[PDB]
């Protein structure tokens, strides 16, 4: 019964179920970007098979879309970075997440919160893919640069919508 978002990519729809009970600020922030139209015309700019696919920040040509103020890290919510979960990207600053997200395509234990420290904070999970797992599986396997991890052919989020 979480909020639902569809990412309409150029490879098909990825449908997300979000967990606002466990990640309230993170889900609010994500839905704000969806409703603002932020993700529309962004790409998955970092694709690493066996690891994760990251997007929602850059337009084709790697032009970064402006974002709003960063949010606090909710990675202490107990949700793990397991296959098909969605989490927030960030810099080494734990409280730096804005728009960019990633979908885990493995059980990425090393991304999980252990403590509220610079090394331990981890990456905040706020939902999971409930339909279009096959689309995620296709995206993770595209050819990428060695340019490093950037898909040779753009993987575009054409529209993100709340459903």
């Amino acid at each position: 019964p979480g909020s639902m978002v569809e990412l309409h990519t150029n490879h098909g729809v990825i449908k997300l179920e979000l967990d606002e009970a466990k990640a309230p600020k993170t889900v609010e922030n994500f839905l704000n970007y969806v409703k603002k139209g932020h993700y529309d015309g962004t790409i998955f700019h970092r694709v690493i098979n066996g690891f994760m696919i990251q997007g929602g920040g850059f337009e084709p040509g790697l032009k970064q879309k402006p974002t709003d103020a960063p949010i606090a890290n909710e990675a202490n919510n107990g949700l793990k970075n397991d296959t098909y979960t969605i989490a927030m990207a960030r810099t080494n600053d734990p409280h730096s997440a804005t728009a960019q997200f990633f979908i885990n395509v493995n059980d990425n234990e090393f991304l999980n919160h252990s403590s509220p420290t610079p090394q331990g904070w981890g990456y905040a999970v706020f939902g999971k893919v409930v339909e279009g797992q096959d689309i995620v599986d296709k995206i993770k396997a595209v050819k990428t640069g060695s340019h490093q991890d950037v898909p040779n052919d753009d993987v575009v989020i054409e529209k993100a919508v709340v459903v």
